DNA sequence: TATTGCCGCAG
DNA sequence: ACTGCGGCAAT
């Protein structure tokens, strides 16, 4: 009805949009663009790098 | 065909 | 707590 027809080449990981299979390959390369200008932790993306930033909040 | 914002799932 | 993951929508 469902489909995964996107892939990767190195290990067979189907995804069901390019989305996936983008985040998937750049996660195989190491490509971390973004950083936390805090701590300097590379992220994949701008995204995720704002998630993470609650690490510097004083705790609770 | 491409990239990421958004945000939920799971460990 | 913290973050890898990835579906969907938008671009
Ligand atoms: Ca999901
Ligand atoms: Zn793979
Ligand atoms: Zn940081």
């Amino acid at each position: 009805p469902s489909e995964r027809p996107f892939f990767c080449n190195f290990c067979g990981k189907t995804y069901r949009d390019a989305s996936g299979l983008s985040r998937h390959r750049r996660a195989h390369l190491g490509y971390r663009p973004r950083s936390c200008p805090e701590c300097g932790k590379c992220f994949r993306d701008q995204s995720q790098v704002n998630r993470h930033l609650k690490v510097h909040q004083n705790k609770p």
